[PDB]
């Protein structure tokens, strides 16, 4: 929609207006007369949304041109912004800069003459404003969105697959058999593959259980790495051995662990299934393998007898439909043979139905949208067979959505098929790109995490991973989705458009380059950089990778020349040895991610990006050195690493009184504990997560810093981890008292402290603390006797430690939900008091003794009677790590 | 050939007995059965090679199963040297070294069964030629040939063709009109285009002129950065400009010098006439393009009128094959018939005609043999359409080459089909395979060009350049010639394999590798490295990339893990940053050509290998600090670098008796001018070709260490190339006595000496000076008097010296045949004496005083008038860069 990028140039123009007057200095009547010029665009562009612009020729006339004119004047302003810096930098103490301020004012005179075309197009604009004014539609209030709790987890009407699939396999002893699956898109096969690899029958009879994606884009190595991950720990020695090796070493750790299923998902090509299973050993025992597909070739050509799924019949349709756009409540009588008239006409498509039950979340429950709906569907699915009803469909639910969610959605099509997308990541792109606008009081992430959710309970993004929090950690975008999105965007709005490389083509001239505004390249990347392409107005780009690419030594200079207008730049999957110069010149760079292997300095220069948002850097040295003033970035706001971070020594300034204090600073990923001091975080007053990772000792010790003490600072401190990289126990460490922690702390991670239990008392003291997560023996000792204070914690997580005994009473913990018990080797057994906590309702127990697995079917035999004794118990679901227990 | 291999094998074996009893003493008994066995073996295949092997299968197969025995006692023989000298680098000092010496006890024992498998190879036969002996073909001795001739520069039958496409050029000017040229395969389109391109007229009527080869896998980019390469010296601005912005420089320098005729060779698809059209824009100028095409459809779409040409008349076709088979000299009356016979079957292909020429001059020069191969051409030449014609007719002359020679004819193919062969490599390649043995007493590289020559006599193999010394240079052969080469090393006989992947296709499994003995990959070796293959039984290595390549930190060590046996190692258009120490255990390399940009020194572990004979490096460091001990490898023949390199200080042993004079040794490029000490001379009694790139003035001045005088002890030194680096001219340098130079100098070249020339006169004394290149302002000064002593020299560069006034008598070079004057914006006019010289040959200038045209004029008028007189003076040649001049 034009509105997003009006929006954003009246934002980044009156922010450097405001801030930088030197820069604007030579143009400052042209700066705001476009600021006007684009506030009265805007509110036409409002108005005109408010009417049916498709349904007239002369509305859709007027949007056209709105959009080059606005595009055009954002060029010139950037060119003479970076212009004039480099002015700045020439250091022309010269009255009149003749020199070269005559290419500034080249670039000043396009800026007039773009003036004096937005001053014109304004006069016809205001053409036409009034007749568009007589019209409006869909007057109404803005609701609240509630966030997306799990529900109806539960499959409508499948149980009759599942039991069919659980029972083929288990047929023949000592064959390695594939079970085949087929039906169209949207059908359910991944559904019904994963309601089998969780029905606790397929856990108890197989030991080994991976499930693995296969789409048309898999790679066959990328995947045997990750396969043999499953069963060790490191992978990077087999980044250098061969892939029939590397099948070979798979087949004896596979055929090691007792019998086997395995999980490959939505395979397109027969070859690809030929290629992949070598790596499954035929060892004459009963192991089973489920592939599900949507080509009928493969599946007969694996197995001459392939399981056709099922669509759902009408009734099933009108539950499935009720429950997702009513949830738990039932549907008010009125709306039923509304409702049940649509659900007849989705055919019994899973996927049809859920997008329409969000089309009708979307539009609200009244009557007469029902009504519409009914008659709209009655129109687009006239056929069958024509995977484009389900695209029409999913364009009569995106036509509701907010513009903001418009582009959302669309930005979210950018990543590669099956990939699955970082959602911190994803909101930080959000940000970076605007899309995300002041509105408001919440913070921009927690603003990104609502319409995230939003986006999830219409149905059109579907959940992949969440946290121990709840919270979501990885989500994407079903392919017919992402079909249509990506046809959409790069067709219509132009938003992006993709570099992907068939076969026998070119990668575009200068000329067709001219006219994008993103690039995407998620195939080989070298090949496009070995050309030295060049496109002036390319502000994005982003390159999602599987592998990590070296750049070549001669090959650093061609991102910072080619492209000089960057704002976001994520090339997480490209390593760089170096930076040049030209990089330090790129002035509007916004986002900025890389990895690399042997930087350790985070040069000075790199201080003189005043636009930086975030920045992500990868390193394998242990320890990262910035000499960039990052109290002089502004608008800083991340700063994440792998690495331990040693932050400048900060000074406030000597001549000016102004003081160096980033009121938007949210995270500090990982920093020396050296750095822990009372100015940097009399500098940080918002910072909401922060990490320590070094010799935590310095820390706990009281004499060379209170670092500890000095944490207490942090107001609204939220998240906090304590990383140890000492792998020697030189002394005992002991945490201070429970008045220093901040009030609001929420969760907390230890990982090599070796800490003694008694100090858990320490722990439990704080209030609102709901996550602790001690990892690689974080606590030591044989004894921990609990002694009250969890009044809040709501998941456990104990792992690699050589604790024994513990005990406790129903009083110790009343909020627990959920408790992870991992590589808990030398404990004997849990209190049974456990099992009179009403909340308690998951757990987990992996490389545990046995006897803790007998205690835990004992506690949930007690919780089965408890919920059989008519209390309304929230249903309880066990885990035991053991095959046998 | 088979014989190659046993041969082979059988040196190796002899070598290592020799040298190292260590290396051989678990399992030396069978190694010398197995090395009589090989001995007896090669007769047994010479003497099947007596009788027909191609019309027989059950003499094949006799000979076959002995190649296969031979490949294994290979495979297990390299083994136990590799184990052997793992043994030694443990340094176990135990009398028993329990650990490991069961598992080389079992690589014996491995030998012993390949020596079991010759000895009943042996049992099923004792010798199994008694069938063989019975029968004998082909009984002859072995004569000399010819020393190359450059013969037949005339073409036969198409100067009317090049009248025509004259008379196309002018026919509109202020147009660009593309000539279309279509023909048959080995029909000769390149040579007539080859022929119009240097007339005179074509290079009087354009100023410029380019010429460029549309090969079928044409990168467009590197093709502009030729043409512009061409014009211009200094080129590291287009390394970083695009290729549109690069047509664009091409256009500019093209319109710089006015009108100009570009030739593109071999087009194929239409779509590279649309491509490469876009850098011809007219300048409303008389502007012609010079297209040769195979096909038809793309020259209809360059043009409505293709340029059709037509077939070779049958005397014609005669008078070609009686000048190719016998050169100067003429058909002898007898062998006219047969001649005419073979000529008019040939049909008019010229390929046909060059081919059996070849053929025939090989067979001999007796009326029996012209018979026979006319009834085999008339056999083989039914059809006329299929160009597999051509191969039949390779073929035919292929079966009569050496097997040695066959050997050498093949594998050419092994370099990618359009790819300009410098013949140095393939001779160092050939030596370090083994291809070329010790026969007689020529050297090896002498042995080499005498084998180029002679297969570049019989017509299978095509020279792209020569030399002033008229020795060749690049060689390539045909398109149909490669194909045939191809497809018969990598079907019939296994030589090499190309890993040529399609878009579909993927490298080949580990198990494939497992039989290929010589890799050949000519797309990314990138991507081929990244798949992390793996190959125990490949010695040959070779990719010839277009480009210059990185190779990955994470990449590095990929090639000696995968090949432990590696001999040949053609990587020179591959980057290495560094070495992993796997390289230095790859005790079977022969050959080592590679690239760099920051290597400085070469390990000492480096001299730890003992196999290599050759050694290439081209690094962009000014300096190469040379750490490992060369004096201790024997069969190090070649330090070929472009780099000053540093030597170490030939030091004795303190308690050895063995002398470190290296016998083997033939070159050492650009040693650096310190590195030239009394010690490392008198190390090298048989060194032929030396060159100093440094600083020179230390070599020249006495106090300095008397290197130039030193190098009078070289008294087989007949290449002497002199450069200085240093940009100053710190002080005035003179040369020393004439008598201090090696008695057998014969080339000599001088880059940035900027000697005097007073000083020409000892240069003169040379006695045996046959190439002499002065560049750079080689000799500094104005005026320059030659006095004479150049009886032997040849050839005259003189190129970017500013002297003003030459006097010179025709008394002073009486023998010489060549000058040429490059970029002489100083000098005046030129000896008119040199007019006198009957040995002159050919004269060049290039960007010079319009002076010097004139006087050259006046000489060859002066010439012209001497061979018209009557005088048998050979015909004289004059050309001039610029025209105008
Ligand atoms: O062995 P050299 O005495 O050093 O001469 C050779 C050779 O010159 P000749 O034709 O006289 O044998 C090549 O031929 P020209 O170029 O001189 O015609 C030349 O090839 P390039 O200049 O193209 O490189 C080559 O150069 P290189 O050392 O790189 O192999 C080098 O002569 P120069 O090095 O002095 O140019
Ligand atoms: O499950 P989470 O709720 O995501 O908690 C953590 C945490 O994530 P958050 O701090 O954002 O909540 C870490 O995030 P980062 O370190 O990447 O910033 C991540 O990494 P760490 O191990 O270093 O804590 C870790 O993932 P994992 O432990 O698997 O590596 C993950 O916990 P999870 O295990 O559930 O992903
Ligand atoms: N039996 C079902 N009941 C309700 N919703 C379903 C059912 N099966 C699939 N879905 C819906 O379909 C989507 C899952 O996609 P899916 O059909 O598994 O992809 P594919 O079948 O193409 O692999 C989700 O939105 C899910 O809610
Ligand atoms: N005299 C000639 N007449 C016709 N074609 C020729 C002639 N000489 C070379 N050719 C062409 O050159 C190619 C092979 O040339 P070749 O036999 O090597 O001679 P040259 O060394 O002069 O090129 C073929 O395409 C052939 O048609």
């Amino acid at each position: 929609m034009a509105n997003v990028a009006v929006e954003f140039l009246v934002e980044n123009l009156m922010q450097l207006l405001r801030d930088n007057v030197e820069l604007i200095s030579g143009v400052k009547e042209a700066a705001e007369s476009l600021l006007q010029d684009l506030n009265d665009f805007n509110a036409f562009l409002k108005q005109a949304a408010k009417c049916h612009i498709n349904e007239n020729e002369v509305l859709r006339e007027l949007v056209k041109k709105i959009r080059t004119v606005v595009n055009s004047a954002e060029d010139a302003i950037d060119k003479f912004v970076i212009e004039a810096k480099l002015h700045k930098d020439k250091g022309v103490t010269r009255v009149l800069d003749l020199p070269h301020y005559k290419r500034v004012k080249e670039v000043a005179g396009e800026i007039k003459a773009i003036r004096n075309k937005v001053r014109e197009i304004r006069q016809t604009d205001a053409i036409g404003l009034q007749a568009l004014q007589d019209d409006d539609l869909s007057a109404r209030g803005s609701e609240e969105r509630k966030p997306p709790v799990v529900e109806e987890d539960d499959v409508v009407g499948f149980d009759e697959e599942a039991d069919i699939v659980i029972n083929r396999l288990l047929g023949e002893s000592n064959h390695l058999e594939v079970v085949p699956v087929v039906g169209m898109p949207g059908l359910g096969k991944t559904t019904l593959a994963n309601k089998i690899y969780k029905h606790p029958k397929i856990g108890y009879e197989f030991f080994t259980r991976i499930w693995v994606y296969v789409s048309q884009s898999y790679r066959r190595r990328e995947l045997f790495l990750n396969i043999i991950s499953k069963f060790t720990r490191n992978t990077k020695q087999y980044h250098g051995m061969c892939e029939e090796d590397l099948a070979d070493e798979i087949q004896e750790f596979l055929g090691k662990g007792g019998k086997y299923l395995v999980v490959l998902d939505d395979v397109w090509s027969d070859e690809a299934w030929e290629r992949i299973k070598i790596a499954f050993p035929n060892n004459n025992k009963p192991n089973r393998v489920l592939l599900t597909t949507r080509d009928s070739k493969v599946a007969k050509q694996c197995n001459p007898i392939p399981h056709d799924l099922k669509f759902l019949t009408e009734d099933e349709s009108w539950i499935l439909l009720e429950k997702k756009v009513f949830h738990k409540d039932k549907c008010p009588p009125e709306l039923v043979l509304s409702g049940k008239s649509i659900a007849k006409k989705c055919k019994g498509l899973p996927l049809a139905i859920v997008v329409i039950a969000g089309a009708l979340i979307g539009k609200g429950k009244t009557p007469r949208e029902w009504k519409q709906v009914d008659d709209s569907v009655s129109e687009h699915l006239i056929n069958r067979d024509h995977p484009e009803n389900c695209n029409k469909l999913v364009q009569m639910s995106y036509d509701r959505l907010p513009y903001d969610l418009k582009a959302c959605f669309l930005y979210c099509s950018a990543f590669p098929g099956g990939f699955q997308i970082p959602a911190w990541k994803l909101i930080r792109l959000w940000i970076a790109e605007g899309f995300i606008q002041y509105k408001g009081h919440l913070s921009l992430e927690c603003k990104g995490e609502d319409n995230l959710n939003d986006l999830i309970n219409r149905n059109l993004v579907m959940v992949m991973e969440r946290t121990s929090d709840g919270q979501i950690k990885t989500c994407r975008l079903h392919d017919m989705l992402h079909e249509f999105c990506r046809q959409e965007a790069m067709k219509e709005e132009n938003l992006f458009q993709e570099i992907k490389l068939g076969s026998e083509q070119y990668f575009p001239g200068k000329r067709e380059l001219s006219t994008y505004r993103r690039l995407c390249i998620h195939s080989s990347v070298l090949d496009f950089f070995s050309t030295k392409p060049s496109a002036e107005h390319v502000r994005s780009f982003l390159s999602f990778s599987s592998k990590k690419i070296e750049m070549p030594s001669a090959d650093i200079p061609t991102i910072p020349k080619g492209f000089p207008l960057l704002r976001v730049l994520d090339v997480e999957s490209i390593n760089f040895s170096r930076f040049s110069r030209e990089f330090y010149q790129l002035y509007h760079l916004r986002y900025v991610a890389f990895s690399s292997d042997s930087i350790k300095i985070l040069p000075k220069l790199m201080g003189e990006l005043w636009n930086i948002q975030t920045i992500i850097i990868n390193t394998q040295q242990r320890t990262l050195d910035i000499q960039a003033n990052i109290w002089n970035m502004e608008r800083l706001r991340h700063l994440h690493t792998n690495s331990s971070a040693k932050l400048p020594v900060p000074v406030a300034p000597k001549n000016s009184k102004v003081t160096l204090v980033n009121q938007s600073l949210q995270t500090l990923s990982t920093i020396a504990p050296e750095s822990c001091t009372e100015e940097v975080f009399a500098r940080t007053p918002n910072l909401k997560k922060l990490g320590i990772r070094g010799k935590i000792s310095v820390l706990l010790d009281n004499k060379s810093a209170a670092s500890l003490k000095n944490v207490k600072r942090l107001e609204y401190l939220e998240n906090l981890k304590l990383i140890n990289d000492s792998s020697i126990q030189t002394s005992k460490l002991r945490l201070p008292p429970a008045y220093i922690f901040p009030t609001k702390l929420r969760k907390l991670t230890l990982l090599d402290t070796w800490l003694e239990w008694k100090d858990m008392s320490i722990l439990g003291q704080l209030e609102h603390l709901e996550v602790l997560k001690m990892k690689e023996n974080g606590f030591s000792g044989e004894s921990w006797e609990s002694t009250g204070g969890f009044c809040s914690l709501l998941v456990l997580w104990i792992e690699r430690t050589n604790l024994v005994s513990w005990k406790a009473s129903a009083d110790d913990f009343p909020r627990l939900k959920h408790l992870v018990l991992i590589c808990c080797d030398n404990l004997k057994e849990v209190p049974i008091a456990l099992a009179d906590i009403r909340s308690f309702q998951v757990m987990m127990l992996q490389n545990s003794t046995k006897t803790a697995a007998i205690s835990a079917r004992q506690i949930q035999a007690k919780k089965d009677n408890q919920t059989q004794q008519g209390t309304k118990n929230i249903a309880f679901k066990l885990s035991i790590f053991p095959p046998d227990l």
